[PDB]
């Protein structure tokens, strides 16, 4: 697999298309997201494309090198963390992330997990409480969506 | 993976949440499909686990080895075509199929693709017809979604 796509849906107004491309030895995530409150959101890949109890059941971040929490740029960072998603007065996100672990395919695979925006700024597991090394305090799941193969 | 799940969403009253299992050189498929009309509805693997324009961009059976259109049965037949699932008058049908040739994992693997439940029945390439062999006649998605790894 080469191009994957996600569509982002909650139980709110947030929504969004994004998509992902290996390119090279990457892979590049674009998209946009509408609905959001003004400002960073965190955005990140949850283990399980289980959307049987909503966003609820996507599970926690993926991990599989079993790491703490982290900012996209740390060493120290789940496969999963892709940081924040800025959204502008109108509530209008764009995303454009180039990323060095994550992709399409092997151990490293994205596809069949789910693609989360959360309600709170991700803290880069920076926060200094127990929260933060997990979660980054990124609170609740205000959308997500199962990500799939695409043409 | 050993594990699968698919929430079937479409634009009229068709849900459903279908698990997939590993078991040696099997998936059993199991779980039910509400609001269906009763009788024969055909069960498929699309391609593309796109559903940015609904189950339309799910593009057509998963055929890897480019075969014609058959019931799960046959030798001859895509790897998608799971035949047919039957409902009741209440509107409910429950899902139970064994198949050899979809898999959880390697180049034949369904996770990202959509699960796709038709209008009409599957008439596994016995139709008199060119459509027959395509599609089966099996008509209009009712309901789809991606699938997604499942804990
Ligand atoms: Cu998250
Ligand atoms: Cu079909
Ligand atoms: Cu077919
Ligand atoms: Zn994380």
């Amino acid at each position: 697999a080469t191009k994957a796509v996600c569509v982002l849906k909650g139980d709110g107004p947030v929504q969004g298309t994004i998509h992902f491309e290996a390119k090279g030895d990457t892979v590049v995530v674009t998209g946009s997201i509408t609905g959001l409150t003004e400002g960073d959101h965190g955005f990140h890949v949850h283990q399980f494309g289980d959307n049987t109890q909503g966003c609820t059941s996507a599970g926690p971040h993926f991990n599989p090198l079993s790491k703490k929490h982290g900012g996209p740029k740390d060493d120290e960072r789940h496969v999963g963390d892709l940081g924040n998603v800025t959204a502008d007065k109108n509530g209008v996100a764009i995303v454009d992330i180039v990323d060095p672990l994550i992709s399409l395919s092997g151990e490293y695979s994205i596809i069949g997990r789910t693609m989360v925006v959360h309600e709170k700024p991700d803290d880069l597991g920076r926060g200094g409480n127990e929260e933060s090394t997990k979660t980054g305090n990124a609170g609740s799941r205000l959308a997500c969506g199962v990500i799939g193969i695409a043409k």
